[PDB]
């Protein structure tokens, strides 16, 4: 009834069922974190000079991936830029679902967006890794100790020079509890870097441009991974 209900119960099935409790809770419909849209400062980023940096550089081949992707919002905004754009759930009840949703999409229709049941920490990173990997609503989402794991994966499908996008959200300070996690800067640069060797953060900002109840609680940051 309640979205405070709702995650009260997906964080129930997480304990019972662990990362099945994933596909149960599109299937059932408890999918609080869903918001029809990609977030604000995401496209505010695109259409930045900061953003137009890496929309320029593509190749024709530019890949990128969207873990984590729910229904593929995001997944589907990266393939209308061009980008041939991977989006991937653990659950196929959620990959159906963006299936359907973005069903009328040119992207999907021309192979260039495409959603896929993979989980993000097995499935085989393709030989040319990414590109660009946007993570929105998927860092805060694993239980703490996948984070590391998390950075570790991030660090072999991000090709060197590519691009991680974070979306850091909800920075809420000390809520232990989750999922939704509350997470912050710090907690993501650890992962990612297990004074950091493996990425730069080219840019770290609060966006001028959240989602009313994400503001005081968001930084966009983003990764260049360098070898
Ligand atoms: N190992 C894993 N691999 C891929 N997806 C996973 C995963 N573990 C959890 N997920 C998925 O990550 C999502 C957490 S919430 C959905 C977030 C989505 N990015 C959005 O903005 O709507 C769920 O869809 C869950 O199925």
């Amino acid at each position: 009834a309640t979205r405070d209900e709702k995650i009260t119960y997906l964080r129930k099935i997480i304990g019972d069922k662990g990362s099945d409790a994933w596909d149960v809770a599109w299937q059932e419909g408890v999918t609080p974190w869903d918001q029809g849209k990609i977030q604000p400062p995401l496209r505010d980023f695109i259409e930045s000079n900061d953003g137009k940096a890496l929309v320029n550089k593509k190749s024709d081949n530019a890949r990128v991936l969207v873990p984590g992707c729910g229904k593929g919002y995001d997944a589907a905004y990266f393939a209308s830029l061009g980008y041939e754009t991977l989006g991937a759930d653990l659950s196929s009840t959620a990959i159906e679902k963006a299936k359907e949703f973005w069903a009328e999409s040119p992207e999907l229709k021309s192979g260039k967006l495409s959603f896929q049941t993979l989980d993000f920490f097995k499935f085989e990173v393709p030989e040319a890794k990414y590109d660009l990997v946007y993570d929105y609503t998927f860092f805060c989402a694993l239980p703490p100790d996948l984070r590391a794991p998390w950075g570790a994966r991030m660090r072999e499908l991000v090709r060197p020079g590519g691009t991680l996008i974070t979306l850091v959200y909800p920075i809420d300070g000390a809520r232990s509890g989750g999922p939704p996690y509350s997470i912050d800067v710090q907690k993501v640069t650890d992962a990612l870097q297990g004074p950091g060797k493996y990425w730069t953060k080219v840019l770290d900002i609060v966006p001028q441009t959240s989602s009313p109840d994400h503001v005081g609680r968001e930084r966009l940051v983003v990764w260049e991974r360098i070898n």
